[PDB]
């Protein structure tokens, strides 16, 4: 894809195995990748939601799982869910607006 | 052995006679009516509470899709289980949301 | 309203004192001992049978991880529900495996 | 990654919405992408397992979900799980051998 492509919405999580680090310490480096990426996101208890260009988002996830390894994880189980609607795109707001009090 | 868990789930219905958002709305209604703490996300809905109670919520959400007209449903679930202390939404997200300042 | 479903699940344990493969082995043992048709895959294990029976299998597999030494477990589940006819493993895979010739 | 990188094992599924096609017809085009890719795979009832290079496998998944759209899907929900162990790699056989009668 490129910056013109219609948006996707995605969620992902990383579950690391680390011999000498606490899980939360390793996960914090994965979330840092998300925080530093520039894309709209929201961290949830089980999954982090992303919105933006497909290839940009997949690269965020790849770098997030690598951040876990760089932080001391020997391995990572990474889960991804993608809502793909390339014709007109899909957004966080269209999926959650009915269900959150912050929306009018 | 705490049965307090955090769980996320989603339902992806097939419904020939319905727009999928309307079907999913009835699944979300089960969650809304349950009494448990929850948050609807773009890809999955997060729940907090007793394992068995939450599993029943998900089962009924799946059934609600069929009752709303779905021919079939693909239901995804993820559970964080930690019986030593239980697991909560706030423990997992406090570092990562502005609302926790 | 057939409750015959196909389900996949996985358990990803944290266990400071154990190699994770050994912990997961005890979860797979619950599946092996259940009596339901199953197949272990690299990323998830597939089950076929009654919805409630299968959910109980997964719950006990998750518990087996803790009993084997896991401090916590992330359990993933996916259910294909189609009460008009039920859903089976063979209906989903027959086109795609050589063993079905 | 490149062809030298240690292997990953991955599973994925596509759940399409198609206004004028049966789900199985659309999914068959996604599995065709897997079949035509050259990588080791196994189709399961809920997920298809892949083994090989990370970027090659992610490209297979991207093309699989696009095949659904080309086949008439208006949108697709795509799920991915990755076992990432870049040091020494991870294989299908190491995870399933104890649990299948075909292994000695």
């Amino acid at each position: 894809s490129n910056a013109m492509s219609q948006q996707v919405t995605m969620s992902f999580s990383v579950v690391p195995q680390a011999k000498t680090k606490d899980v939360y310490s390793v996960v914090d480096k994965a979330i840092e990748v998300v925080q530093q990426s520039g894309v709209r996101y929201e961290v949830g208890a089980m999954e982090t939601t992303l919105e933006g260009e497909l290839d940009v988002l997949l690269d965020v996830v790849k770098r997030a799982q690598q951040a876990c390894v760089d932080a001391g994880a020997e391995e990572v189980i990474t889960s991804i869910k993608i809502h793909y609607r390339p014709s007109t795109g899909v957004t966080i707001d269209e999926k959650v607006w009915k269900y959150r009090d912050e929306y009018a």
